[PDB]
């Protein structure tokens, strides 16, 4: 009753777990090796497949389920189809469960106990029955749910500045696969104050993907026409690789290859892609995405009625604050202040989710 305290972020995109051990939170990498795990799970009957290959498999199937996040909350329904024809109805948290148990399960082997305590994070702006949705999430997946955290507390703690000597307001900035929250959090006496928020739930690292994906359906267009490139599922998989993959290539380099040899078929043979994407090229399509999370920073201040030098720090949260374009913003819209990305953005809620677990397990060593 009194073991460890698992840490999980549990995102509309990606899950990830950590723990506490020796005293130094450790992220804990799944049986693909990786240290995150897309939100993605699907069903064939009983046999239930999370994680990386679900993802490879999510414009293909139809019993695979992504975005569940969003759901959370609701009596939606998710449908999937069993083999014998019949339909079965899911809710958000039996789904979301699926990705809890697998997180569980990897974190147990790699632990070498059981486990059966997590704390698990939420957005800042989830409300009572979304939170009790995420807690029933984890007692289906066998978790006694400690305590609920908003995620931008978490990025905090896992940056230790609750720990900090005088009052601290920090502008938290995450930028994640399918949502961006801005959220202005005041820490006082080890206590989190959510001063303001503003975002956009609608916008992710996933619109920068669509973007590279309109542009290869243009550049296709311009040597063919009447293709319906959408209706090829299989093309449409890749398309979305391709996308991500040279997305984040652009992060660490100037510029990137698509190739996509055999994309799909005309009646005058295969379709071929071959593309040099520049950063700059990459960075004026995408500039509209870029510039809509400026105003999200400019409502946090004005709402909490500070002046731009009240803001004490910044973190940078969400895989896609990778992008020097993003970092770039930041830096104009509060100027002085060097952001944090020191803690891989990525990881860093689930990192201070299992701070968390740590401190509400008590034992200083
Ligand atoms: N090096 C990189 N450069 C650019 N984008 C990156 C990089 N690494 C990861 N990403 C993107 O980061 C996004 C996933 O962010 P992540 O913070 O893991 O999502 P999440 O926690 O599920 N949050 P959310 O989708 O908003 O609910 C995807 O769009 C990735 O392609
Ligand atoms: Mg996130």
């Amino acid at each position: 009753d009194n073991g460890l305290i698992i840490g999980i972020d549990l995102g509309t995109t990606n899950s990830c777990v950590s723990v506490m051990e020796g005293g130094r939170p450790v992220v804990l990498e799944n049986p693909e090796g990786k240290r995150t795990t897309p939100s993605i799970v699907s069903y064939k009957n009983n046999e239930i497949i999370v994680g990386d290959a679900a993802k490879r498999q999510m414009v293909t199937n139809p019993n695979t389920i992504v975005s569940i996040k969003r759901l959370m909350g609701t009596s939606n329904k998710v449908k999937v189809q069993n083999a014998d024809g019949t339909t079965k109805e899911l809710s958000p948290e039996q789904v979301s469960a699926q990705i809890l148990s697998y997180l569980k399960d990897f974190a147990e082997k790699k632990i070498g106990k059981k486990i059966s305590r997590a704390v698990i994070t939420v957005p800042a702006y989830f409300n009572d029955a979304e939170r009790n949705a995420t807690k029933t999430a984890g007692k289906i997946a066998g978790l006694n749910v400690e305590r609920i955290i908003n995620e931008p507390t978490a990025a905090a703690l896992a940056y230790g500045i609750d720990k900090a000597s005088r009052e601290m307001k920090v502008l938290v900035y995450d930028l994640g696969g399918g949502t961006f929250d801005v959220s202005l959090l005041d820490i006082a006496e080890g206590t989190f104050e959510v001063l303001a928020t503003a975002g956009d739930n609608r916008l992710g690292g996933d619109d920068w993907d669509n973007k590279i994906i309109e542009y290869i359906s243009a550049y296709i267009a311009k040597e063919h026409q009447g293709l319906n490139l959408s209706k090829d599922k299989m093309a449409m998989q890749r398309l979305k690789e391709a996308a991500e993959r040279a997305k984040i290539e652009l992060s660490a380099q100037l510029e990137t290859i698509i190739s996509l040899p055999f994309l799909t078929v005309t009646q005058k043979g295969p379709v071929n892609v071959e593309l040099k994407l520049t950063r700059a090229k990459f960075e004026e399509l995408t500039k509209p995405l870029l510039e809509r999370t400026r105003n999200p920073i400019s409502d946090v201040i004005k709402e909490a009625k500070i002046k731009p030098e009240e803001i004490n720090e910044i973190l940078l949260v969400g895989g896609s604050t990778r992008m020097p374009a993003v970092q770039k913003l930041v830096e104009s819209m509060v100027p002085g202040k060097k952001p944090n990305r020191s803690i891989n953005p990525d990881e860093v809620v689930a990192i201070g989710a299992a701070i968390q677990g740590g401190v509400l397990r008590g034992d200083l060593e």
